[PDB]
């Protein structure tokens, strides 16, 4: 199942990411149910915006919010929802919303599945355009939700990311 | 798997509908294999129609005819194959084909997913149009197929629906 | 050609609108040139929002801006760029961006093209979702654009919005 | 413009088709606009049924109903609404609806566009279940219409076809 | 889950294959996990090509590459990744390329899923456009892929598809 | 009509291209019909091959094969047939055909269309995969075409396009 996907070959610098939303996609919020590993609609999102990259999560890890460590993943083309792709870490949005601080991680496709991301080895490699939107889309996808709001801190490097996920992974281990 | 998926949160009330078929899609009719949990071919659908909602079914149930309660959920985007959405009972299409009588319930997304139905409190509410069109398929997606015939029999309120699914449901447990 | 299409059949009440951006597309900004009548890519939206509804404007008519009247149409499916659709107006969204005052209708299909648009008279008659959404699209779509902001002033009715059309026709005729 | 194009190279044997309707599309029931040349929205269809092929009129022809002859054209992938393509005739479905006697030419491909069409000479070359799909919508299209309904009287050969074509041609010159 | 599908109802006549990567789409080569069962980004294709026919694996079997018999099915319409579909093998493609030999089963749908193939009972009745294209494709899409090369030997026959599914059954219960 | 743009709005440095044929889309070949102003399918491509990027011309240009100058457009998002987009020419590909030298332009969108190819001024600045993918294709999307072979020569700079243009231009005034 999606449930027994490994967090990656090497963690940290070589991740798995379980995708659970695609780049460009209609409005519509999916998430893995963690007791089945199906994909369950979470909601219609009421703002008429999409996301900017794939979204997802790295499986076996655990956030201090209590969920699994959430990443964006730029490809050229949309994936999947529900397919798994292996990615390298290069950065970390970092956040702040009604429920507390989040942070979100940005990893690139692995070198074995495309070289038209090597040259991006940190967050200032990745394209300004690209972290502009995602900032924005982060800042304003919830604005018709009652009650929620976001404001973006700035961004961290490859290391900080890093960081975060041997952190959420030890911690999926022990609590 | 899609086979451990619960019935709903809180029956007849509060369902989970597992989607086999999208609103709008080709013609593939699409079943999740009861053994496997896989999304199956059942057949390419021979007339030039599609399904006016998204078409799936409530797992852990057990209709007369032997196969779980179908639902039909319309939805302001497509869903994707395979993926579960949260619903709430609507009505029911009353019908009788070449094997015997046959009924399809109505639901539409919860409220935690989408407040855009939350007018809609039983069969009456649904538009006119809608309610004309899922008639009509039914009684004619399956006209090129030998030795097949549907005859539409009408509505039938939200309560008969509920009736229908805790009848189900309690069936699945017994026989 | 696009630019030989009448305002419409009987002004302000029965109009046609030249679709220039379809709803739910591709973030790529079309605009009929107004010499040859082609469909020019005016720019790449630099945000992850689409537009809520089908989006273009009345033939033959000049607002103070110096473009003809544009206005959004919802339809239950996107129109093709370029192509031409009559409706009838229900109501205005009042803006003002760094120009000045602006102002964008919002017509829905006439009765001849459809029938589940006949109970939306005026702009109470729009869902509240719908008017939120295209509130929210016109404040931040230029977000990320130098020297480009909008703020939304509020909604005005039907007649508001066909004086609007006269106006703008007959500041066409000779202005 | 659209209205500048030929009938075709070679009447009745070589002609061209303009496209008002893709196969396999959303149910918006396009049509060009004789005065101006655009696309206009003609309706939205209200059963949930798409066209088997992309659908089309020659220019320059005047059927007894008073439009151009209109035809279906099977390709190996949806055209675009307003394009052109060289065919050859190579049947007609004939009916009967509210108004009398109505007839759809089925053209093929030229050779020229594509070679796998070549052995598809007359209506019995075609494939048996194409040719069930266009008489089953052409009967139920139309059937949540108030006073439209139709009749599938049967299938003609090329001659019948070309027949047609020439006498529609004749006819635009001076009736 | 996609691991517990049978290899078919009755082999080698009547067999289950596995979808992977459906007919004419975006550039990426997905691969379930024979781990997980998920599916997996194998890779993005170099080559702007994509796959003549959905491609996926029939389930239980082993090649003497040491992965399981891959199997090309024409369908009318492109199938869902992950999706599984009843068919009946017709040929098979021969190659060699830079690991060793290479061999590709061409199956079409099972006759309860559509009855448009059953005049295909063997290689020489597939479109010889179709045949052309398939061929084409593996002999291209990784070109750019340095140090890979792939070269047609050419086409057996439905005995010799049934043959290799038989063999490569056997020895995934043995090897 | 599309028979009416310009050139360029500053030739050789700003130009309009009218896009023919989409990126990453069906492999239908769409062509302008200089007569009429109208899309003409050309052909159905044979092999499994899409254009990397949106094809074109540049209007009132004469090459020496008899037609416009052909230009390979790359955009985040592919464009409408028959649309046409503000460019700038930064290379082009050599290549030796049947009849001869062949040559065929690359433009990116104009800085003030979007912002993401400012830092591309010449050949050496468009991504190695890119350029391999169109040399590729042209090698390769006529295989299946009897007496149709391309070869590529190589790549040329900014200045060698520019001059293309000029030649083309300045030709198509009289000659």
């Amino acid at each position: 199942s999606l449930l027994n996907v490994p967090a990656g070959k090497d963690l940290p610098e070589d991740i798995y990411v379980v995708i659970e939303i695609p780049a460009n996609a209609d409005p519509i919020k999916y998430e893995i149910d963690k007791e089945s590993g199906a994909l369950f609609v979470d909601r219609f999102m009421s703002t008429a915006m999409f996301y900017p990259c794939n979204y997802g999560y790295i499986n076996h890890t655990l956030s201090l919010d209590g969920d699994p460590v959430d990443v964006l993943v730029p490809t050229p083309y949309p994936l999947q929802p529900g397919s798994v792709i292996r990615c390298r870490p290069v950065g970390v949005l970092k956040m702040t919303d009604e429920a507390g601080e989040d942070a979100k991680l940005v990893a690139v496709p692995h070198s074995k599945l495309s070289k038209e991301y090597d040259h991006i080895k940190d967050v200032n490699d990745l394209p300004e355009l690209l972290k502009a939107q995602i900032a924005h889309f982060f800042e304003h996808y919830k604005d018709l939700e009652k009650g929620k709001w976001v404001k973006v801190e700035g961004w961290e490097n490859a290391e900080a990311a890093k960081a975060e996920i041997v952190a959420s992974f030890e911690r999926a281990k022990n609590k």
